[PDB]
């Protein structure tokens, strides 16, 4: 939980709101969190086309310059990290426990856009999305909880009732909103990113 | 439950319906409770701009003239008082108990707009909102139930299990209504409320 | 369950669906439950400028000519008989038990709307309207529970988990509808409604 | 002729229980209407429909006049009325009828909106005609619709043609609603079926 | 769970989208299970007028051609079979257990349109549909559920706590979609259905 | 040419499922046609679809005539009709084909809407094109959309200049919907091509 | 007369708590206005309320020039202003008010489109008018309505009539809103009584 | 200017993530186009984005043509294209661009639908213009609205006045949409600026 950090970054619109003005763009407001080996994660949507990412903990007013390390094209996932060690100090990376299951309760923990403040919420796997190789083995691909993730969210870990993170939040984007319905990307892909960032 | 009462005000709509017609008004519901010391709490947005405020306790359908003590800016809570003591005879003010927890049953008791009648509604704790000093300490800001709040409600008297209040109820204004989803003021933003005013 | 019957009769629409032409009328369904005393309750708002309303039991494709005892303006429900005995026969009506509390589970009955076979929908009591005298004594007055009642199954019964009678439901016509949200009239109310009848 | 048209009040209940277990809830509405020869006023069939007085209000006084309702129309959404002062009459000419109007004709029709006291003056253009057949291939107006939105208190309101004569009874769509810009009006050879069957 | 196969086929849209046009047809997906003695089962609004429809197993790429062996107009169940050999190689028929009650738990698993990989959906039995003869005799005709089946998993089983099938799931095509709420088919249904094929 | 346009009546079967575990639903439906040259009338492809027979009625009488499928298109939404019954054709002038429309043309639409037995005629007004074209660059009017919507009876009407000569055959559009003021007409060449496929 | 429509900037805070534990939200709001006769600027009151301070922008420059609020209508939303600086007044000719409009007269809307400083020019027609009457049968012009959406930042920019001469202040639909191409401006009769009522 | 109006297409990858867990959709689109003078063709800016190879298909044959991108605007919503192949030039006429238009002015749109290869021709009257000034008094035109609406594949279309001249490039509004019956179009004082910039 104090592993939750915020990130702000500029985001400039897909589209043309007059065909005669310059694509509209403003700061905005996104989620992550510490992991082990120095590492912040994060979704990519919110550090694409980047000019540069900076990072904020919970009790301090303090901006960090992160370095964004690589970002997913598979999957929504950004590996961040910063350069100054003053960020590092005194902070618990979160641990990785068990995948959850049909109805487990997830919380969620992020920063609303606009705001300091961390919001927490509460939902359940609600659905599951699952790989399938031709070796004949499955992994877990997606989560779908019964509770919207707002805006700023995104990114954000989420844990079970153990405190312990199962993946990275998403606010559900595509079909309609609000609806409480969200995503969540299960700890395999996350590894699976990792790797391919790391071996190559 | 016999502290909960009903709030009559005059509510001066905030924009001109007609350019052409003075600003619409008219007479609105809302609801309050009493806490000890002669007070009782509700919403500030039904006692704004306020000319007078009247008050009526549940079995009976006697009015009182309740008096403005303070109007919060930072939070949506008024407190008032009333100078006539047959008001405070045999009324227990509400008791506050622990704060609640994600998944926790919340009980909001207060009077629908247009009627004398209590309606009292469940719903779960649904997402926290919480504030983080730069000391460390980390206080709780905002409380969101999975249940609407319907409109003469809000300002009413939050329950946990154990028939403690918990918090001043609201309805969910902002993004959309009517979807299962409103607000409580966690008791730590009330006591605040209190202290800023009673120290000041 | 073989308590519950469905009703048919004419609907006259409210409004000139065009202003140059005949009010809109047709055939409509409804459902109601046979309580003790040859009686049967149903909803007033399908039986209002009736000319004949017809009953039917579960197995039997037999239509009854039912004869309207009472038709209530306070509340939405009406007090039907049979003068046939072949209506009687062989069939046990419900039993009222006890009030039920906030997230108790509910079960409706009714006949869904168009069709013969029963519905059976699952709800649990979310907010409850409650009376208050002058005398200090207060009584239930409304319920609502977190299910949907679809069209013909109003004015079937609502029971409990006991398989008890806890009274009459209805689809929710007023804000919006088929958003999970039903409406169910508690034993005190159908019990002053038959008080005030019987003693008038 | 806006001398002609004239205010109508009727206390309205609704057709609908609001909730189960109250009176289905009841307020005083608005509508339109207007003088003709002989001593008669047209306006709508719905406004004054129930056994409720209603009253009438013209363009310069706030007086009210207690009115009697001589008919009221089933087959279309028609009711004729009368006032028994003098002094309602005094002082008004009544509208003159003019030619059927065709297919994109200008209209103006006038009435008064919900709410207020003052008239309101609407354009629009003929944009739908229902016509009637008989056995031997005659035919008959049997409806308007105009391209323009109809406000709610302004239904019975006259229908005015280029030259200023009435031509028919105006009326806003119940359903759809309301910026489709889809309004209605009532032709003559329907009122003139109206007030013959009256007579006779 | 290894026997939720994927199905394709071509659908033909019911409406020409401009009148000037031929209808829009292209290739969709939807869902179906093994069952006992070489066969599949699945809708029947997904092999409507077929010409040839083609299934596929979790981890094989391989696609096989099934043979409708009959189409439901009662009810919306195919009836499929493959003549290969290779596909019923190494793969076990679903079991048939318990009818579900109320508030019981359901499991959907299919896959969803556009994709290969398995969908596994959460939902509680919400609601009941109750066939009634008049031998005295009640059966079980449909079910419904408090979650959404997104579109290709229409024809997937839905399995109750111990992993056994209780039916055939369906997208909530008729009044609003997508707002928590599907069908499934009870296992009766499925067994008539059977029974008047291999009968007649 | 009001005499000509016909009303028509085809029992319509939906496409989908009401519910998974019912018939698909099935009503009487209506729509429009108009006579023309050679003993032959016509309507719309998707009113006569399936192999239900289709009757048809005339302005004046209510006499319904059985019809006979000649051709359903299926390169777009015509059919053409004829009728045994020789009193079905005396008496009556078939409509006249007209220069081609061009943008902002106005336009007249005869049709009966759905549920009545009287004629309606609707304003309109070309506000697009759509335009084929060949390998050696000749053009083609394929399509023709109406600023006027187009209620449900009327689909299969006629469509008529300035000079009362028919200009295409009328279409609701299905998606939008409704008050989108969008219809659709059928120009002359796509019906003649219908004509001359069917001949040859 | 575009020289005389200018751009006003003030702080708007909103009318309600977007969370109830929170400052009600604030931010910089834009609108538009115009110069007249006599060192005065006409814009909405509903822009300048509250007492922020404004500023006016001119077409040309980015200059602001802090403007004094003369007097906030609350019969009408009006707002007469003026600024302190010789040089906001110099070489500018200020609007020129002409005859009364009357219906399907054509208007032209002029102001600046909220977060830019570029100017825009509406079209639109007079659909509507609003006529208030005194007790011995005179008339005054009290509302007009035009068949164009008048988009935010417009709202306070003059109207103008084929002449060129202002004609009224223009204003958006507060509620419908926002494409049913509704606008609303204030004729100039009530322009004079307020600025009567201001000089008295 | 038929001739001149081609068809583009290009690879377009959505600026979302559908699912968290997966690539970013990706699909083929279409848009608008047209020759103009010197060996080029305009179009819009947001369809030929990233660095995918366009096509281009003109209005007789299937055959498509490689685009060359020249330069994509990021001040308007502008592309300039051009295309190696010397047959894609022989024998079609450039448009002729022409006066700047006016209020109230009609234009025509002229562009291929989604989905199709055949020309739409769309009328339309210029609505709303958007004006820039300068630091002296300059003005020029920035922007022009439509009362229609301007169907997807239409985008980049030329715009014509009454005299058959070019007189913009057509836009859709990406919000709000559709049928609001709201059109833009870039007047050519943008474009030339846009071609001024690139070729200096």
């Amino acid at each position: 939980m104090d592993a939750v950090v915020k990130v702000f970054c500029v985001h400039t619109e897909p589209n043309f709101s007059l065909p005669w003005q310059r694509k509209r763009q403003y700061s905005s407001g996104s989620s992550g969190f510490i992991i082990g080996g120095r590492r912040v994660l994060t979704n990519a949507h919110s550090v694409e086309h980047h000019t540069q990412v900076k990072l904020k903990k919970r009790g301090s007013d303090t901006k960090y310059l992160a370095t964004v390390l690589a970002i997913g094209t598979e999957c929504d996932i950004a590996l961040l990290t910063v350069t100054d060690d003053e960020f590092w100090e005194g902070v618990s990376p979160v641990e990785f426990g068990d995948l959850p299951a049909l109805q487990d309760a997830v919380t969620v923990v992020g920063y609303p856009i606009g705001g300091d403040t961390i919001s927490v919420t509460s939902g359940v796997v609600s659905r599951m999305e699952i790989l399938s190789y031709v070796h004949g083995s499955t992994e877990l691909l997606g989560l779908q909880i019964d509770a919207a993730i707002n805006s700023g969210n995104s990114g954000g870990p989420a844990f079970n009732d153990k405190g312990k993170c199962v993946g990275i939040a998403f606010q559900s984007l595509k079909h309609e909103d609000a609806e409480n319905i969200g995503y969540v990307i299960p700890t395999p892909v996350i590894v699976h990113f990792i790797q391919d960032y790391e071996k190559h």
